[PDB]
């Protein structure tokens, strides 16, 4: 049983992008599962936009979690997706808020991103001399995610300034 | 700050059908990832026809999930979707299996829907003097969810007779 | 070769629901054909309104005949679809018209979905205490199939009464 | 000129679950004209969204009441749909709200919706004994009205607890 | 709280304009309501190709309704739209025929549509000094709605001569 | 300017197949202008349904035109479609009925089919020796066409026999 | 056989806006035949361009033709639109070039439209105290016939001044 | 080289219209960039509504500039729509406004609106005399104009009475 | 292993059709992938109407490639498709022209229509006899290859002769 | 009010970005109103194939504007979209170019992509040690940037060398 | 006739460009026919799945040779894409498998792609120093190459192990 791997790639290589994106594959299933979770436990006058607002982004996430787990598969390893893998390659907590106003969700959920793309960010430097092709599927991931947080921010963002719940780990933000 | 619930309704049972349907809310959710989990870690000569077979599946059940999430807050109580309050609903061990053959993921997830119908099936019978709305709910997943255990089931059925990989929880067919 | 069936249901009724839908199964078959039969042999200075109404029903049904079908196959049974299964099965005669005006051939269909719709009604409370989930797929038919009569119907009705081609089983109705 | 009605239906019952749909008739008539009249009569900020949100709802409503007339028809009675028709059945007050804030309306329809979805939840349960398909027929809708009020809820409700403009039988919250 | 209107028109013909389509607006919601009514109140050979002929109408009817709706919104008024609305700057009588043939249906129409474009002719007459763009609107409507009528009417139209059930407000052509 | 052809064609039957296609042109072309006539010029209580019928033949026919058309110009030659080409090639008398019952339309252009495939039927045979292709571009109308004349025939027959306004050339159908 | 009309409209009129479109009917069908006549008989290097140009513009005006005749019948007439109603109507001559370049037919046709939107523009005017819909009607034409017009005349305008073929009535440039 | 125009008008009239068009085209490319300015620009608890809700106003009025624009080519004219021909026929100052709430924009957009539907509703009433298809293109617009103010007013109004930052002349509304 | 093909046809034949398919399939193959060159290697001022005319047509040769392929291996031979098939079965010259302008390429490209519609000609009616489906199947081809041709030659077409860069097998025409 | 940017990047840098891209929003703004204006004003025998050529583009560029832009706002900044920062970033010249063929509309256009295409290609550079993810943004336009460049070129191309109205910066090209 | 590319980009590094794109699409018009080889000459039980399994990947690598080949055209080069200029630039032989098991042509397959992933993933390295658009442009594809294999490879994956028919150079796999 000849273990396989990408033409052209140094199974070292491979294990090492293979690592990196299942940790990537944890990330995205705890978020497309957290984002539905505030997509249900949202209130306010604002409810409906936020509510619809979220749907695209768990659609779109669900897919990228797709995507990055066959990349896997196809560089030689098995990509793990049951709740249990999740949990275990999980490195923070499980989202705290509940049924809450929008306000809150979205501060919470803007620093879950904080979370998300920092550690995208970084999985692309240390891809780009492992494999360029893992390391564009990533940047592309990584335009749609930023782009997300513009929206949740852009709702928290002052007058002509910046960002309500104001950097404050783990909420912070009555106002 | 009044809690509410389904004009007609007794908050007794409100609370009721808010229970059994978050418990379902959990299995849907572990299914729908571990449907996906299977989904990657397939091998075989007939691997694409199943590879395909699943993912309509794994929509129609993320739908599901959504579905019965809605009725919990409509209900006037809160879902919850995260990694965590899986795992705490959660009753079962996660999906055991990893890369391996159609015939065997097949017989695994055969089993697995075995506890989800069951369940339901259940839930069907106690919703029935708690909420005949709720209840018809269900009714139409599990006809879906039915249907689907067959198409597994066909492909492991016996020539004539049924089911190879017989009534054994937990694997036991290598033939 | 162990025999299967849907999890958390009696062999006992699984059979007893088979059964029932077999006969189902028969009448779908049987009327798809018939009322494609109709929609060749129709003349008069209505007859596209009527040719075209009858299409859409005839895909109906013979969606209905899919659903019931592999509704038995998943509760363990094999499916039975041949022309001679059907002549088996069928308990009345091969409708009798042909080349004829809408108006017979209406009031010829309104008695055949007589016989339809009242065996499909007694299924539906012989169901009640075998499986509802079986119960609930006849039910879904049964609107359309009672929807379906009302438009041949209404083209009967009188004035501001009802029905010509009165009460008379195997036509009756030269006015 | 012979009165009919569906195969296997006292015309004791047939006329019962005649009545109780046309009553349902107008509910739907008389909402889906109401819907549309806060349609356009919302100011404030979040005035798009729920703007936007009715539109679906008017759509959906004006189906059921399409539906429900077509099924009275189908019993061998006469649907009434004209202005006067709905006055008659209609056992409430027009709908007293003109221009005017989101929250307003929106706490305004909340209690119209609780008139509809009690009438509704009742018409259900005495249908059971009558007609299971008329039954099915009205469950369908409940879910979809039901839903709806939860979006107009989910706008209205508190922090963490529960709905503001508190049960207050028309208007009774400038909050 | 400054009253509002369009850029360019005197509060004295914005009030005048507004007038005007609010007894359009009603005109419309009168009539979909109607045509729905008569849609399925229909019987007769010719069942079907009218009881269709009419949904697009009535669908189209709706739309103007709103159309004219939020020309009033954007006048600056506040636009009504609940039954009792309607009732109230209605003229006329409410639809009169139940179950009947399309031939009398429609014979009734004729009349009922003879009403409202009369009117609508008016108002754009009137408008002319008022308003362009509204008139516009209106111009719009009436030749869908004239057209309307043809379809109707070239159902009653003789040999080669013209209209059966000839001038007779309210009924009168059993022929 | 050498004169150019389909290769491995005989200028001769090139010529052939060309003029052959052009009568067939101007016959489609007067169809096309006519059937839209009739389709304006129906009344009758089953107006609607031979209103909408006649259409798709219309669009149908008009695309014919165009296909034979082009075939020409692919042979060589320069195709006619100016009002007067078409009285040119024209053999018969334009179609003479106005405003009048679909009976009457229709047994009129029964007549005007009977005209089109009794000789397109000849066009087949004689290109048989020409060129098949263009053969088999016109067995591909004439199947349309045929089927066509069977929905306006199917209007017009008898209870089980065969059509009314008996082969009378140019009316004769009072009944 | 009481004649009929439009509500709200002298039969004065009618029978005046009726003959006016009469005319305008037969200049669109004289039309979409020549426009199909040119499609066929260009040639040159830009052959496709313009081949495919004309289509849309041919389906355009088949429906002004439609739109305009089915007005004719609203207004109480009979459209007549078969070969030789054309010819009758018709007041100038048959289109005359035949397989040529597109600069020639294009110049050919800029002529033709010079015809039909001069008279068009004439029949608005007289129409305007005649009857504003059946005016409207025309106004909408009128600009889209007035386009496509330009793009002819586009392919022929002068390098930054204008028009090549210069005004000469019926041909007049080999430049 | 022969300039030319529309058939059946007066150079005269011709670049008198052209001259009106060109300066709507200007406001329209000024308005489209502008809109879009103001849609990437906005913060707030209301963001996403608002943000969604300009994209549509921008793509139709990129149309309308669209269309107008050729409307002076098939006058006869050159349009004009680089950034510098937008400057030189502007009469106002460049959009204000940059990041800030969308109670902000709004209102500064009510007042760009102010003086776009004004110019428009002049324009039309001075084309009345020179040309009525160019007056009714420009209707068209005029209606969807100010049907989008209306839904940015709506945002504005008030409780019952009217619009927030009253007639303020370039901002004015903290409140 | 018993060698098959078609019910009711002589292994003699169906070899004798599979090879003259065979060639078919090549000269196909050699086209699309020509036709493609061609495609990307062409200049002028009338480029793009060409670059795109030229895709549908590789489009639709690229299917009759895969038509008649499985129309090989349904006979019970196999299909080839490599490069190497194609040069073998080639009979003819590997297209010469590269980057240069329509004119040229469209001459050269006519010339090797000349080669492909000639031999399917033949073919055609060797296979008459042989086999009337496979005959089917090349016909339908036919007709689309020779209409594509006049595409292509009315590019070169003369004023009202016919075809430039006249009879030159290979070149010979700067004109 | 803290100010923001994305998660790991240095404000030093997102302000960097910032500025790129604020430079390219308004080179697209720029060349999509450019694009369009030489739509609207081209004039030749190849006229239509180049106008609908540039919409596509017109599009897309549009879209690359909309990318950019809210690109810079979810970097922190606020981007500029009015005519005035257009004119202001703007480094060279309005389009000078106005009614004219097509030959010269492209030659001025290649300049002005010549432009765009190497100030973008730098910007890439630029982007490298900044932000992978913008430059990656920019990397995908540059290629369809780059790709309608040689559209345009393609119609300028010589025989089989390269382009005509040969590197004159600002017009040089009669030929 | 001056030579033209890219603005901003060295001849030098064009023709380098060039001359790796024009290898690459020879590489891919070689894959996509013998793609297509395998998807006609497949036998065995599990022949529809990956008979269809193909396709999408035929369509996609055309339009990868489409894509490369415009971007040499556009480079300032001349695409090649003749059945010769394949056979010039392959390296390596022509695909020898025909009818045959899916295993059997899988494994050679993926013996194909291991030679096209291999040199396209040099060609990105290479051309990182040349031009980043064109390696994005390999990028992209070569994620979709690899993709495929494992599909393939997939099919022929091991218990938990790895491949069959293993590293093999031209067949070796009777199991
Ligand atoms: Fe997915
Ligand atoms: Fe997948
Ligand atoms: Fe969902
Ligand atoms: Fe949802
Ligand atoms: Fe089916
Ligand atoms: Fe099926
Ligand atoms: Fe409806
Ligand atoms: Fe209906
Ligand atoms: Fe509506
Ligand atoms: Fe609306
Ligand atoms: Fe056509
Ligand atoms: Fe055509
Ligand atoms: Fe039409
Ligand atoms: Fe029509
Ligand atoms: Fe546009
Ligand atoms: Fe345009
Ligand atoms: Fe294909
Ligand atoms: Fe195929
Ligand atoms: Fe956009
Ligand atoms: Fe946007
Ligand atoms: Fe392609
Ligand atoms: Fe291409």
């Amino acid at each position: 049983m000849t273990s396989f791997t990408i033409p052209g790639l140094s199974d070292k290589k491979a294990s090492d992008v293979a690592d990196l994106l299942q940790k990537q594959l944890s990330t995205y299933n705890d978020l497309h599962l957290t984002l539905k979770h505030v997509h249900w436990n949202v209130v306010g006058p604002n409810f409906i936009g936020v509510h619809e607002m979220i749907d695209p982004q768990v659609e779109l996430v669900r897919g990228y979690a797709d995507e990055v787990a066959e990349r896997i598969a196809t560089l030689g390893k098995s990509p793990k997706g049951t709740p249990g893998a999740i949990i275990k390659d999980r490195t923070w907590d499980d989202y705290s808020v509940e049924r809450d106003t929008v306000q809150a969700h979205l501060a919470a959920l803007d620093l879950v991103y904080n979370g998300v793309i920092e550690d995208t960010r970084k999985s692309i430097e240390k891809l780009e001399d492992l494999d360029l092709v893992s390391q564009d599927l990533l940047i592309a991931h990584a335009g749609e995610l930023e782009k997300f947080q513009w929206f949740v921010r852009a709702h928290l963002e002052s007058a002509g300034g910046q960002l309500t719940h104001e950097g404050q780990s783990t909420e912070k933000g009555a106002a």
